[PDB]
């Protein structure tokens, strides 16, 4: 660890459906959060563990049926973990358990309220430029296209611990700075957005073996950070923000745009905002 | 201390949720079995105390102030819950199942050209939903109507919400008109019937179970699972199935892409995913190689 002796500040948030969980610590006593996440299963390595002599432990039995407790062998038991240190109060509040509320965003409405909220708020995204510059990661990445205006950064992303196929999720992110999200994208942007979408799935192609249309290859509005970004991730993946109301297919994103070029400046786009957001007021009055 | 069979032969992987940490596991012994793997909750105690006393990470990367890792815990956060069906009728293996599915970009020249003969080849009878609207059957599950044969619907309490809880809210509107078979068949004539779905189907959730439109994700399936319109109402907590943007179509965008677009669904190339051995999808493929 980056820190040594985690003391417990808050529970930020709990999920036995996911069984994720995400923990606010006092460190070298600075703040930190530790994310950990049970990890997906490997099929192969599970039924060969079936087949031998699996640490078990009756439940019950109900005749056909029967629960057991089963305690793997230590190469089974991976924990996602992620840390987040020094930890700033803007991420205590992110982390936390909140209850959504849907708004109808109108093409007016961002630019007058939305864009303004934004442009006050001073964000960070040095990870992004530390990716994009090759400060960090540089050997994880999938594919690049180094052009400044076109081109892209191909990546795993965070979530992904890359060990199955089953929850593969990489991102793309531009080289090209000060596009924050879909309400930026204009027909300017369509070879952009072109280049990520079919070069993007020929990368995955190429070193995952894996098809077209397996994957759901879209953006997030609203986006978590303001760098455009594009997720790939596996159809068969439940995928973080791709229900309705937060992702749009790229290839429809692409198609909008050449049909309407003022699609993303005119249209009103639906999506969540936390009730402790300050935004969704804002909105909830214009 | 040991399973009921031998052998345990992996057949095939009926289902697995990465987001959920489940796998349903197909396997031939000796002699059906359906072994059922859940990865378990945290107990936050645990990992407190892991946290604080020699942890065996190993760093995944890092960057600025992010690092992830690998974490190989005690004994106590590693418990698998493991379910074991012996032997599997083939009710439990086809309840278990659900196959892969892959993407498709069909455009309206697709929908007319192939898509449309394929659903005109089947015969599949929808006499159930026009039971409810006629008001033959499940007259007593009503919990609003528009009785507008135009413009008017009904609505009726998904078969699995069992109405105890405001978490798994879900409802469904069908439109009393016949002959709508999908989004491929809107246009601005069905306008007035759309604003009514959305518009009365919110405001009689709020009157009846108190939950306001902002939290309903509202909603059409294409392709859907019986060609007559029919929209849901999910509370927007409940990320049900079908909710995925390569299935779902929110019912206030299909408003208003109607609005400034009148021939939208006619023209406009829509994508969702057919199961793989879903005869349409061949047809489909062929159709665009
Ligand atoms: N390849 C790669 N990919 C990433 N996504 C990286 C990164 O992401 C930071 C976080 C920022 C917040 N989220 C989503 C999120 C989850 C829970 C609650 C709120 C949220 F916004 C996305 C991940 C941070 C640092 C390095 C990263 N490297």
């Amino acid at each position: 660890l980056p820190f040594s002796g985690f003391r417990l500040q808050k529970v930020l948030r709990e999920s036995a459906r996911d069984k994720i969980i995400f923990l606010h610590g006092k460190v070298n006593e600075e703040d930190a959060v530790v994310i950990l996440e049970k990890t997906p299963f490997q099929v192969e390595q599970v039924a060969q563990l079936l087949t031998g002599s699996p640490e078990l432990q009756l439940q019950f039995s109900n005749d056909i049926y029967s629960t057991y407790h089963l305690f793997p062998p230590r190469q089974l038991n991976d924990v996602k973990t992620t840390v987040v240190y020094p930890a700033t109060e803007k991420h205590l509040q992110k982390y936390l358990r909140q209850d959504l509320r849907l708004i109808r965003e109108t093409g007016d409405d961002y630019r007058n309220i939305t864009l303004p909220h934004l442009e006050s708020q001073s964000l960070s995204i040095q990870w992004v430029y530390n990716i994009l510059d090759k400060k960090a990661e540089a050997d994880r990445i999938v594919f690049e296209n180094p052009d400044p205006s076109d081109g892209f950064v191909l990546i795993p992303d965070l979530k992904w611990n890359q060990q199955q196929l089953d929850d593969l999720y990489l991102i793309a992110i531009c080289h090209r700075r000060g596009i924050r999200s879909l309400r930026d994208l204009t027909p300017e942007h369509l070879p952009l957005l072109r280049n990520i979408l079919h070069q993007g799935q020929e990368a995955i192609l190429q070193r995952y073996r894996m098809k077209g249309d397996h994957l759901r290859v879209y953006l997030h509005y609203l986006p978590s950070y303001y760098h455009l970004h594009v997720h790939f991730t596996a159809l068969g993946f439940e995928a973080p923000g791709s229900g309705v109301e937060r992702a749009h297919l790229l290839a429809e994103v692409i198609e909008n745009l050449e049909c309407d070029p003022r699609h993303y400046q005119q249209r009103t786009l639906t999506f969540a905002l936390r009730a402790d957001d300050p935004l969704l007021k804002l909105l909830q009055e214009a």
